[PDB]
């Protein structure tokens, strides 16, 4: 069964194409709508298809987000259409990428291993830059979690995906409290607070980093009391002052009294140390105390990637970390003093 | 081998015994600590003993000491044990949850009896009008907070860790109750909510029993608001207003109400659709109160002098309510106690 439609560039000016696809199957659900894979029969790539219902009442916000991105480490938007379903739908179709962190994750859980720290530093430093470029237009993903972060196995590449919660975050403008997913929740939202900022996504990546050097969710729980519960058994009881900068009217409340678990202990004795040094920077209960993601990137933890002899195990070169543009260093331009390493400014 | 503690009755006055009980094993962790099973030496009896940090007095003590209800389990000792000091609450055990036995029929592709679901809900009902008659809110009902006797077919509420005593006009916490089952107005981040959010809990718990899994799936809070208006439609100013102001002047997915009987199964008795529709209502105040639902005619069966379970035993005791459990509308006797009762 072959598909065909004339489809919008996700890029550049809007010069529609005829499109062919076959071989389509659902690869997800969702409240969302659906995700289906297919083949492209121009040239037999794989797209990923998120079809959703089109509000008759505005732009769908997803789509106009994601046709202002470009950037290696974000999935990349190749087209989108409308088409009937039963009501209009919205088609976004995109790169299609084999992997995600979810599942390599829960593959080295169940045979009781853990990723290899070279592949922790590469995914979390991509995520990071992914982080600080969306961030510099004042976009928050608003929710950050392994099953949003798509993997090339081969190539070591790891591209942000799924912009459905997305949002230009405006200081004094209100947000909905309720976005992000159970355990990658920053302590603000947990607390219902209607006025974060883009930290919150540092604090997702954050459980993230932790998750993929624990092998296991560092912060579990099935509610947000169970969840602040182990956020507080790490990082302590939290002050009247860093209730007051995640969410005041919190400021009065009975919570549980635990003196600040040290984090070598939280970790395996293997741990690198700057692993955990950078998890105590990002996992902090007041948002703005949180390393910035362009920060992030330059952290210690990361000094291996900059490293001129620095392969992956397959034997290939690492994929492009330094090519940063000026949109992409502009929360603090000149972080490219570290970013950008001496044999990456050969001319 | 054998541990020998001095504990506190859970019930009447302050006067500890020497109680000694053998075969301790896990049979839970959680962010409160740990639960084990125990086989107390005097009765044979097996006890879950629930073990959490003592700070302050604990609220969960406080709250399960006052509590003397055939479908909530009951309090038989507490005793502390040992730099730090622990709180050990010595509970009933029993056998089987609703969160395993929906877990079993649906992994074989059954749906569990309407006879159980009308039994199981009845007294979770049942134990909700208890407690709220106190003012006492439990904030996380769940599957695996009702706990089973599958022989006997009775039901348990449990975990009284996220309980509270609720008092109009003092703030209280947003981030309780736990995914699939929170209300929308929790989902709101209300802080001045009422103990109508047990009951949304259990229209979910109830409507999770007919299809086979949960109505309202999903890990953010977003999802979850999606799936609830795709059943309910999208909520008016002023439902929104009763569940959170500011709130209002957001964007919400614009969507038709679904036809609550194309929800479930054709199978599907018209009562129980009927029951939860009343109970999943967006306006916490127009939810049934614990009292009404037990009252509904979904419960018609129950009221039968002719009713057995399936395995031939009669029904446990479901008429034997008190001044306090009718409380709230004392004129529902008459429905709630039939005639052979
Ligand atoms: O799922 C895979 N790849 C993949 C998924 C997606 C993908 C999957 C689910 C989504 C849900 C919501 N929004 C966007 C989404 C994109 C996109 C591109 N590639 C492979 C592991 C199978
Ligand atoms: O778990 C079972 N029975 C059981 C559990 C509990 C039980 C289990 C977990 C809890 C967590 C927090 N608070 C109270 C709890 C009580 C109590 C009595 N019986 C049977 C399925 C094995």
């Amino acid at each position: 069964k072959v598909t065909t439609v004339v489809a919008t560039p996700g890029q550049g000016p809007d010069r529609p194409q005829e499109v062919s696809y076959t071989d389509t199957k659902v690869i997800g659900n969702g409240s969302f709508g659906v995700v289906y894979q297919a083949k492209l029969c121009d040239s037999g790539e794989l797209v990923a298809i998120k079809k959703v219902l089109q509000d008759k009442r505005f732009k769908n916000r997803e789509l106009q987000i994601m046709r202002k991105l470009d950037h290696c480490n974000i999935v990349r938007l190749r087209y989108f259409f409308y088409s009937s379903g039963e009501e209009v739908y919205l088609n976004l179709v995109l790169d299609y990428v084999p992997e995600t962190v979810y599942r390599v994750a829960r593959h080295y859980s169940r045979a009781k291993q853990t990723l290899p720290v070279i592949y922790v530093k590469l995914y979390m430093y991509q995520l990071f830059r992914s982080l600080a470029y969306i961030h510099s237009f004042g976009i928050c993903h608003r929710d950050i979690k392994p099953q949003n972060l798509l993997l090339d196995p081969d190539t070591a590449v790891l591209k942000l995906c799924d912009f459905g919660s997305a949002k230009q975050l405006v200081r004094g403008e209100p947000n909905v409290s309720y976005i992000c997913s159970r355990y990658y929740r920053a302590p603000e939202l947990i607390f219902g607070a209607t006025d974060y900022t883009s930290s919150i996504d540092v604090w997702s990546a954050g459980c993230v980093l932790a998750e993929l050097l624990l092998g296991q969710p560092i912060f579990p729980g099935d509610s947000g009391v169970d969840q602040l519960v182990e956020i507080i058994k790490v990082l302590g009881t939290p002050t009247r002052e860093q209730i007051r900068e995640m969410n005041p009217n919190y400021t009065e409340f009975k919570f549980p009294q635990i003196k600040a678990h040290p984090w070598t202990k939280v970790f395996r004795p293997r741990t690198p140390p700057e692993a955990i040094a950078l998890c105590s920077r990002l996992l902090e209960y007041t948002p703005t105390a949180r390393l910035t993601p362009l920060e992030a990137c330059a952290h210690s933890f990361f000094d291996e990637l900059r490293d001129p002899n620095v392969k992956l195990p397959n034997g290939r070169d690492t994929p492009a970390l330094f090519n940063f543009t000026t949109q992409e260093l502009s929360s603090n331009p000149p972080l490219a003093t570290i970013l950008i390493p001496p044999h990456a400014r050969i001319q």
